[PDB]
């Protein structure tokens, strides 16, 4: 929202695929749980899958170049800068090119101590990052709402309870419900104007920059590596010694046995029932096959929902089978865009002619024109 | 219901106090926040205090000796036991001799490996102790009805919700939905009064979870003097050393007079109370002083109160000045009730005659007659 900037062609050479969650869990007052997502992967032979926390805030592709001169003679950027922070539709993700700049170095100092440079051998790097706008501004917005509608949706069940009684032995009640709806629908538009970047953070300590796949580096797409090669690599390269930019949280899973499953689904309630949006599962190596298998599904907590969907989290068995099938019409969307992403990622690194990028690139661009369902 | 032996008195040298909340809080949608138990202990010139997880289950105070003949000797039992677990009323914990025989001994045993008896030189120790009978009866059963109202109450919301947008363009199955969820909250409110009270005996001495956070008295000196962090860590080193069943208490100490200390404390107690946990409770760092203190403050978690109060969870301005003036009646009963308690401890081990403990002891049965609010 914020990220109103059009970006300097010579960066895009990958835009993220979409993802959708599971058909809608068989569990009563559930919409998405952890088993479903293991379901999926067993059933297509995967076994292993590795959960990653669903940070929430805006997905972020981010370039880093350890040079001015190796943005010039490697991405063909003139305008003097050396990195990029862009959005999943290619817009600059900060109206501010310095608080950019400052984000790109910050990050290019982390891996010049980490030495990814050399050991990597290359003088860049694409990463796939979760960015967070976490100002205070946002934090005391969001948690003082939530709180809110909390209060007042508790004052309904309590008074509407009494009300109940009482007339087996109807005026605040409403205004008691209408408030409620308020907070609630409030709450609604906090989630989507915070995710959307609407409330721009004033300082780069407002940031965390949260990294779950390094993407290419010079000469190499690293999509064979494993996504626990990926969280470890990743948290060791680029996340110590600096506050914004974190290490994932994340579990092994082994979908066949039910004492990893178990200890799956606790760590899923925990984070989800401590303020955690949900989890992202991703089978543990990063293209899986027999047909193309999702490259992650996303299982998101009640809590979460439950605010993103209304009043129509509960629904019927034809309202709930719309759903299956839009989840199926996002699935599908999700291959084609990640075969695109993947494609035009091997396509630049083998250094092939810019338009042969871009037309994979801007393709996964084209694909998100196509109707969804906003709340998968 | 299944602890109601009456025990041989001359194992009753002591009868715990009962306790209160601090004063109805004043935040919105709240009753008990630990804001309060903190300024409670300021105004009164504490400034440290110590702040203990409130372990859900039953209060147990526990006497062992090393052997059958110190119970002969220094407490004149002569039906060849060994030691005691009582409640609050005197009566055996347990309707099954056995068990009880087989929680002390494993006490016992933790002991000697620790080297209590000798340190402390003494052949007897007094615990106070929480006690909780979890076993996959109760868990299960709790869980699963906790996760049933959860589901009712937010599918009363919704399709309440859903209702109140349709009147403005303008059947009572939204009243049955209503009534649903007014059951499954009951039913969860007397499961927790019965698993409370311990209606639901156990299989087995691996259901069992005893939480010790009072030394009371050894040979020849009442721990009336120690600190409450003295207490729990040294009933954490001496006796939940290597076995699982005894179990160290989470603590933490908080210094009121201190912005970031009271807010790391309001934290931990958010955490764990949205973990599960039933709350905390404030105890003065320093056993005893100056004076007219109370020992402890209890604070009990939103969650927790709200299904013991139910739909009077909320109340108006008079009903809550109630709640305050009922805090006052049970804080003197807590006072009297305490120092009665101590008092019989302190007779009984510089050894005076039992009727003389007695006389203390039973003081305190005797005020826990006084009628109360329950839900205090
Ligand atoms: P969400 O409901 O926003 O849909 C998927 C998006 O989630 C974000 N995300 C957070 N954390 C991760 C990890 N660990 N891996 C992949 N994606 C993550 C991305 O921005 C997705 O677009
Ligand atoms: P609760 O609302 O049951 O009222 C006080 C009782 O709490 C129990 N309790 C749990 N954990 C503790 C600690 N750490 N210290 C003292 N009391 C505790 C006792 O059974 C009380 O009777
Ligand atoms: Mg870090
Ligand atoms: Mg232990």
């Amino acid at each position: 929202s914020m990220s109103r900037f059009a970006a300097d062609p010579h960066w895009l050479i990958y835009l993220p695929p979409t993802m959708s969650p599971c058909e809608t869990s068989k569990k009563e007052g559930m919409l998405e749980h952890p088993i479903e997502a293991f379901e999926y992967f067993r059933t297509r032979g995967v076994g292993k899958v590795v959960c990653e926390q669903k940070h929430m805030g805006s997905r972020a592709v981010v370039i880093v170049c350890k040079d001015s001169q190796v943005a010039e003679k490697r991405f063909g950027v003139l305008d003097g800068t050396a990195g990029i922070c862009y959005t999943r539709t290619g817009r600059h993700f900060f109206d501010d090119m310095q608080l950019e700049a400052e984000l790109i170095d910050r990050v290019r100092k982390v891996l010049d101590k980490s030495g990814f440079w050399g050991d990597f051998n290359t003088d860049w790097v694409c990463l796939d990052c979760e960015l967070m706008p976490w100002s205070a501004k946002a934090q005391k917005l969001l948690e003082e709402q939530y709180s809110a509608v909390g209060i007042s949706g508790r004052v309904v069940l309590d008074e509407a309870v009494k009300l109940l009684k009482q007339a087996s032995l109807n005026a605040d009640i409403n205004e008691l419900l209408q408030r409620f709806t308020e907070r609630s629908e409030m709450m609604q538009k906090y989630v989507e104007a915070y995710r959307k970047y609407c409330w721009p953070v004033n300082s780069i300590d407002d940031l965390k920059l949260a990294p779950f796949h390094i993407l290419a580096t010079e000469g190499k797409v690293h999509s064979d590596k494993n996504h626990i090669w990926h969280m470890d690599t990743i948290a060791k390269y680029c996340t110590q010694d600096d506050s914004l930019i974190m290490a994932t949280n994340h579990i092994l899973v082994d979908v066949t046995d039910a004492e990893s499953v178990d200890k799956g689904i606790k760590w899923w309630e925990d984070l989800t029932a401590s303020g955690g949006e949900g989890m992202v599962v991703k089978p543990y190596d990063f293209i899986v096959k027999n047909e193309l298998l999702q490259p992650a599904v996303k299982c998101r907590g009640r809590e979460y929902l439950r605010i993103i969907y209304g009043p129509e989290y509960t629904m019927d068995e034809n309202i709930e089978r719309l759903r299956n099938r839009a989840v199926g019409k996002k699935r599908s969307l999700a291959l084609r865009e990640f075969s695109l992403g993947m494609e035009a990622l091997e396509r630049f690194v083998r250094n092939e002619p810019l338009y042969r990028v871009h037309e994979c690139v801007f393709g996964v661009l084209a694909l998100e024109s196509e109707p969804v369902d906003p709340r998968l």
